């Protein structure tokens, strides 16, 4: 409660001051408190606080709840990865001009889902517990928090706005299962290959939203080389140390998973090119190392 007090008081610097509009944004120099402020600025500049009447104290308390329910002891899947996925959503909406293409409820759900999509993750090598099992648990945690007293940032919504928002949130979190991404991306590319991609179709809109969640989830792969190398470290710590081969593994994951995604995304809105570009520059660098 010491921490909610300092955060509820602080001034929220502008989007420009915080750099949360650059696809190149990094979080390494920021304290937890500063990522909270960045997160309030994301909600605010998306018009989410205005259009849905979010009480300042509840947003603050919601954000600290979410941060609280990521595990510090997990190297990569932690609050900072959740914060970075949201920042990328923000930059894709603003810098990448995708805001125009969506409604406010879609935007409000993508931001909440980006921040919540890995809640209570314990590291890839602790697949304990008791078709997207993890993602279902992530959404449960997310809903559980959205309902906690004092944390209900969706109280300003009507019952029908609320039910619509939770549907998207759930779809968005579940979309972060790379299995679903592999299952559904073929249709997405096909409709962009043939120039028939239209967002006004509901099934197509929902598919874009799933694809955008993956693009943000994986976006460490697009970052300036010294930033991406540091994350790549964290990914390796989690995968190996449960807390020479790597460069070529990196190139395989970029080719199998990332490049097409970011290519397709650039066709939808070419202001998302920094992501595709950042991904290529990283493939180049990793391949050079892969060749020793
Ligand atoms: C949400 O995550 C759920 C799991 C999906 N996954 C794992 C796969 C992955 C690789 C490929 C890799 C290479 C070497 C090792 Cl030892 C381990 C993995 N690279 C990563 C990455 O790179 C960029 F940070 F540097 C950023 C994110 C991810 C990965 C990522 O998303
Ligand atoms: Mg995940
Ligand atoms: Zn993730």
């Amino acid at each position: 409660t010491r921490e909610l007090q300092s955060l509820a008081a602080a001034v929220v610097p502008s989007a420009q001051t915080l750099k949360i509009t650059d696809f190149s944004f990094s979080d390494f120099e920021l304290s937890d408190l500063e990522t909270a402020l960045c997160t309030i600025r994301m909600f605010t500049d998306l018009n989410l606080v205005q259009n849905f009447q979010m009480k300042h104290e509840v947003l603050c308390r919601w954000i600290l709840s979410v941060k609280k329910n990521y595990r510090k002891n997990v190297a990569y899947h932690n609050w900072r990865h959740a914060f970075n996925t949201a920042q990328c959503m923000f930059a894709a909406l603003k810098a990448g001009k995708i805001q125009n293409k969506l409604t406010d409820l879609e935007i409000l759900a993508l931001l909440i889902a980006a921040l919540s999509h890995d809640l209570d993750h314990r590291g890839v090598n602790n697949s304990y517990i008791q078709h997207s099992i993890m993602e279902h648990h992530h959404f449960d945690q997310c809903l559980m928090i959205l309902n906690s007293p004092g944390n209900q940032i969706l109280s300003g919504l009507s019952i029908e706005e609320y039910k619509t928002t939770l549907k998207i949130i759930k779809q968005a979190i579940l979309a972060t299962d790379l299995a679903l991404y592999i299952k559904r991306r073929g249709e997405f590319f096909e409709l962009i290959r043939k120039n028939q991609f239209n967002l006004e179709d509901p099934h197509q809109k929902e598919l874009f939203l799933a694809m955008l969640m993956t693009a943000c989830d994986l976006s460490a792969i697009t970052k300036p080389w010294p930033i991406q190398q540091r994350i790549a470290e964290l990914v390796a710590t989690e995968f190996f140390d449960q807390g020479n081969k790597i460069p070529s593994m990196q190139v395989g994951f970029i080719d199998a998973i990332c490049l097409q995604l970011y290519e397709a995304l650039t066709h939808v809105s070419e202001d998302c090119f920094p992501l595709l570009d950042g991904c290529r520059k990283n493939r180049q660098k990793w391949q050079a190392l892969a060749e020793q």
